[PDB]
């Protein structure tokens, strides 16, 4: 409050050292040789190694400092929630990068080091091994995953591997025993959930069960223009076709916005008759689908549960027991996501005769767009379809050793399902290398290029100096170790670029990451990376700041 | 509070230490370089390049140093709710004007800065393009503001194009498939809504439809002084002259007090015979210029009524209950079925205001009264169309949805506005010209160099014109050159800029880079005045009583 | 709030000096010589010698120190509430071992000290003496763990000894008289306690004293999903199985809701015929480890049962009805008469859970698993104890009250987990062992010399064990004048060191000077893994979201 407006050299400074300090805090948990952070909270001290939990928790008292780190946090706690690992990469290379575009000031290098960053990112997706279920890296990835957890990786890997055909939804509950147990369940981790809080049983967010249900999926985002058409619609079914349906009526469709989610709340205060057990009757039901990879995911919530496809919501009048079809099956509604369980041999002759269709569509198409996103996403559609739901509940001599193997649990399951689902990468800080090593290559090789590519690039500098930052992570894991010389130096010429050594930090052997079985998952190093260089680019071309409230 | 009455040198200090202050930060958001600013609030950070963002959220922790900067920014923050566009602009000259004036001090050349930069003003508004959307250049406009969307520009240029004589209203929904797709009406975005929830379908604000009705425009302000005024007119067309009336009757009018709100809702329970599935009979409308009403009055065939008493007498003559359609909303109303008989009304009530606009000023064509004389005929005619824009994503499509509004702003404001060249080109073509003019015309060039020449104003003024072209191209190929010294003849005919977004030089008009008119000619007007202000300060008060 | 985040040198700065400080603080008050802490409360002064009291009650003023503070106490506090003993131990081996950490940075080296601190670990785990309650060394034992009472160690010794074949359960009470009062019981106090106080004699939570029942073992928690189920199963047992059934019918369970404990009042309330005195002939149970139900299933004969809905198939085969002697309570409920019939199923099931021990490996018998094993057996095979402490004032009884206490845990301890040769040798001879062994085995004697012996660890490592040996003898007969003491291979056969009470010298196996095993190997697990992380944190976060 001394000062409310920061410019220049002064917002600079602040940024380069609030970068540093968060740099360094974050960093030095890396790896399994990772050092601690004691996190206070009240009348408690959490120590830990886990990035997203020191970067999140890391508090500046200054406001102009609190300010900037809020920019550089929030995109590693974004990583997270998304590809469920690899925040410090982000933060290390958006440290890196920022100090490659200082290094380089003027806004044509700026573009040139984007360009140059971003065909690196192309042969990171192209480097990208994909695999499946039977594959025995699968237990590597796992196991980098776990902290080297020699017990956990076999069993979630048997799990995978052993459903070869079906790829399982997995899902944790806090056990009661010291041993572990195993669920395996016919259900299906279906994308709907709670519009509102309120339709829930208790009317505020709970997990409402049931045991039969009618449902309707509409296709359009729901707002304050179709209040109207909501209110013929529930009535027409409620008064002209209730002798053949079963409560509750769910309507899922893509959004439902605050206007149309009160007019329902009342739409269900209209027939109290129909209450049973405090239960609503209707409940809408919304999906973060959008586009038009958004009609095909309701397309499948459709033929799960026998509901008809309706482009509009006026549609609901016109309607018929042809076109309605009310299940007396069970449903597990939720407000993160929607579970199924009980599927009569008559449904599954219907899902499944679906799902050969959609295989049908990808088995005409070229190989090029076999791994486009468009197969890749209809793949998604597939395993929801075939979906087998799985209940471990993790166990073990505590409350806070099982509520902390739990969270183990789930670092393994999100790594293992982004795996086979992305793609995986040789660790130990090795592909970064390697694909900016190859894109400096390849363009200085290409002689149809290479004339423009040196001036760019290579004579600028930048080249030099981005190769240079491949090695950080390298450096930070196994400087102060037998793989390095003393003094710190460490040659990466073409005959490590062939064979890449790096050294298991849990054994110590040295070797490949191949060979060691030290593996990334691909969407979060490149995800790292994307990121990284756009919230360096930020920082770095950022001259004010302003901590005024008003 | 140390002290609580500043004045002379301190005074003068302060400003400009503020003024530098603010131009240093809302100048950094302009060009290639253009940086950005991260601004706190509470628990959050927006890291933005938006110079009225920028400019409406600096603060200064000294009263006396805000007390300053709320002058200076107040301005921005007033152009862009009136013109859409243009605050740091504003600001830049506000800056370079102020330091002008300090540094020519002597109120008899301030009276000649004044002079002058009001001559240059009128050079602009000259060399305002008021753009048809037959014109070419809207395609150009909104490619350049469309990032290079050679598609996109193409199909909003058509839209605009494909119907001239009418100005589209434009509206946005987030569609689902790959391809976009299109809905366009006869409709009219109408300025009235409910002056209470109740009166709506459902009795609360809902969106009340309708296909028929019969209007009646008052002027008035109406509260708890008009319930008797209302009781006996609602009753004397209910009773006298129900047989030729279609239900509801809405009474449109300036504002409804609570007071007069729930005596209209009594007025709909005393008659329940005239009520059709819950639609009250009796709606009143308020709007937010009291030809705004004749507007409304005249599309929908209701009389003018300048007292809430008039009424009762009144005939067949004068009541006309239309059998359209009508959507009445919260926000605002819709119209859309327009019987050919009314659209004659209509257009000839169009062509009464055009004319008015043929027979007055130059100056004035940039007034507010001729600016909301055009926004009434664009409300008289114009057409609703409903773009659902599409996309492989869900984010492709919220992000290609933002850069559809984009253009439609940018098209909008270029034909609402009218075009200039931009690249700060403008700016220099209209300084360098007022000199040459005034200097080469022998009648008044005797007393001219007098005045702006000789005094040194002139060639500083030349200077001044020049800051938006250096601080958009300094740091690029286009000062690589010669560099700062090549204003010359050459240039002025064909002015030489540079398209920031690709990288290539040519003239703005070559390139399509433009700016609306109303804006840059705003920015020159608010920039003179509140740099007259900060330079002829001399005592800040921060006394609180 | 200076500072909210410390990095480096500074961090580890700070948690040098913490661990120092309660280092010195808590080790000050080891053995009977142990030195004293006085202790603020409000408007008193706690003066103690108890590690465990004094490790909780220390506190630092700055947020920096008491965040590493928290982190070597908590452990501490840990081991008192599973073990019953050796806080003072833990927090010296965590200071020692942090040292060492710090002597032999970089994280080869640590991979090595927590590879070879296991080890000895392993060798303690072995040296563990297993003892039967006739075994004099209880007494020994018991001695140590009383601050030398010749009194109570005796008499806790005998109780023990004198139920060879049953292991007492002991309560605690503040008498009345100077001399103590013992009051044997065959019970077992069960952890099954009323849902509804409705449920009891006179109907408000009374003690309901029994001579027969019918017990049902539930396993799901209950609550309005269940309503129906207990309806149908109830009506089933009391219409058609009435015959072969002693009233009351218990409905144990996880937990009951009050919408099913509800319906069960009615259920009472439908059968008026089978109302003896007041007592409703059906109460539901509750308890806060599945198979802790199935040890109340078995002392009682009734079945295990999955679900409530199971309550309706069943037969003569799965329903008994006991006839011996039940008190049910709200806290909880206890069982005294046992026909010899039932104690043959209940030690037959005892084995059953010993066998499943027998079998298991000696790092798991110190688990959770294991000792939650043992809390079943002695559920099971328990004759309840209370005895009732006196003497010549209050405060006097209520801290021999404590003192009781600390016996027992260390008794029960003692049997159940193993005993070592105290005076802080058992850790001596298990590092000096390890070594050796290591360093004898010529198969890995190659690697072993090259990671421990050569790094200069092994010789470090065996310089801690002596810690404890040296605080406990340093200032004493036993230690030469300049403070040196030599353990060699003499020593290690023969360890002396001297009783702290009496003053004599000898081996802790001749002078009866005795740990808990689980106490002084838990110390070790626990000293290495807090000491891990304070020599391996580098970070401190004081901000507060
Ligand atoms: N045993 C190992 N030996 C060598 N390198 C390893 C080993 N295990 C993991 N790594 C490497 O360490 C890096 C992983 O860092 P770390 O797990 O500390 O953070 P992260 O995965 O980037 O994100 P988070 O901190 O959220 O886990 C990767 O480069 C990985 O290849
Ligand atoms: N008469 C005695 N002579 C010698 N050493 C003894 C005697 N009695 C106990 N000790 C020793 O003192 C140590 C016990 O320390 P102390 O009881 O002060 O703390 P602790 O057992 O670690 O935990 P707590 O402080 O909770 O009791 C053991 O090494 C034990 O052998
Ligand atoms: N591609 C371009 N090349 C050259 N000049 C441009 C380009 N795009 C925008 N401009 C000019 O730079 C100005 C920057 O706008 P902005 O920083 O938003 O100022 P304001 O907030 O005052 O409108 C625009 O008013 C326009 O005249
Ligand atoms: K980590
Ligand atoms: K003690
Ligand atoms: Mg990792
Ligand atoms: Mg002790």
């Amino acid at each position: 409050s001394q000062t409310l407006l920061v410019h220049g050299k002064d917002a600079q400074g602040i940024i380069k050292q609030v970068l540093s300090e968060v740099y360094d805090a974050v960093t030095s948990t890396m790896g399994p040789n990772g050092q601690l952070v004691m996190i206070k909270n009240g009348v408690s001290t959490k120590t830990t190694k886990d990035g997203v939990t020191v970067a999140r928790s890391i508090r500046f008292a200054d406001e102009a400092h609190e300010l900037v780190n809020r920019v550089i946090t929030e995109p590693a706690t974004k990583t997270d929630e998304e590809c469920g690992d690899g925040t410090t990469t982000t933060i290390m290379l958006t440290h890196a990068l920022y100090h490659l575009f200082k290094d380089f000031p003027g806004f044509q290098h700026h573009r040139n080091i984007e360009d140059l960053v971003e065909r690196v990112i192309q042969r990171l997706e192209s480097m990208a091994i994909r695999v499946e279920v039977d594959d025995p890296r699968l237990y590597q990835v796992a196991l980098t995953s776990s902290n080297q957890d020699e017990k956990l990786a076999r069993l979630v890997s048997e799990l995978y591997a052993n459903n070869k055909g079906s790829y399982p939804d997995i899902e944790l509950k806090e056990g009661v025993n010291f041993e572990d147990q195993i669920e395996q369940t016919t259900g299906r981790t279906i994308r709907m959930f709670y519009a509102n809080p309120w339709f829930a049983k208790g009317h505020q967010g709970g997990v409402t069960e049931l045991t039969g249900f009618t449902a309707f999926v509409i296709d359009r985002r729901i707002d304050k223009e179709d209040t109207q058409k909501l209110i013929d619609g529930v009535n027409h079914l409620v008064k002209t076709h209730k002798q053949h349906l079963a409560l509750p009526i769910l309507l899922i469709a893509r959004s439902f916005e605050e206007a149309a989610n009160s007019t329902l709340m009342q739409l269900n205060a209209a027939h109290p008759t129909l209450v049973e057990d405090g239960r609503p009757w209707l409940i809408p039901l919304s999906t973060p689908v959008g586009g038009a990879i958004g009609t095909s995911e309701l397309q499948d919530i459709a033929v799960m549960l026998n509901a008809p496809m309706l482009s509009d919501v006026a549609d609901l009048t016109k309607l018929d027991t042809h076109s309605i079809n009310g299940q007396h099956g069970q449903l597990e509604l939720g407000g993160n996501r929607s579970i199924l369980k009980s599927t009569t041999p008559k449904d599954e002759d219907r899902i499944e005769q679906h799902a050969r269709g959609i295989e049908e569509l990808l088995e005409g198409f070229s190989l090029s767009d076999k791994f486009s996103v468009r197969a890749r996403y209809n793949e998604r559609r597939i395993r929801t379809l075939r979906g087998k739901l799985i209940t471990i509940s993790v166990g073990g001599e505590t409350y806070s050793e099982v509520k902390e193997r739990v969270d183990r649990y789930e670092d393994v399951v999100k790594a293992i399902r982004s795996a086979l689902e992305n793609g995986i990468l040789p660790g130990g800080g090795v592909s970064l290398v390697k694909a900016v090593f190859g894109t400096i290559k390849e363009g200085l090789e290409d002689k149809d290029q290479s004339a423009e590519f040196a001036k760019r690039y290579i004579n600028s500098g930048i080249a030099n100096e981005l190769m240079r930052l491949s090695t950080i992570q390298h450096k930070l894991l196994f400087k102060d170790t037998a793989l390095y010389k003393e003094n710190g130096s460490f040659h990466f010429n073409d005959d490590w670029l062939n064979t890449p050594t790096v050294m298991n930090l849990a054994t110590g052997e040295i070797g490949t990451p191949e060979g060691l079985g030290i593996y990334d998952t691909a969407y979060a190093s490149i995800t790292a990376l994307k990121g990284g260089l756009q919230t360096a680019k930020i920082l770095a071309t950022t001259k004010t700041l302003i901590l005024g409230e008003k």
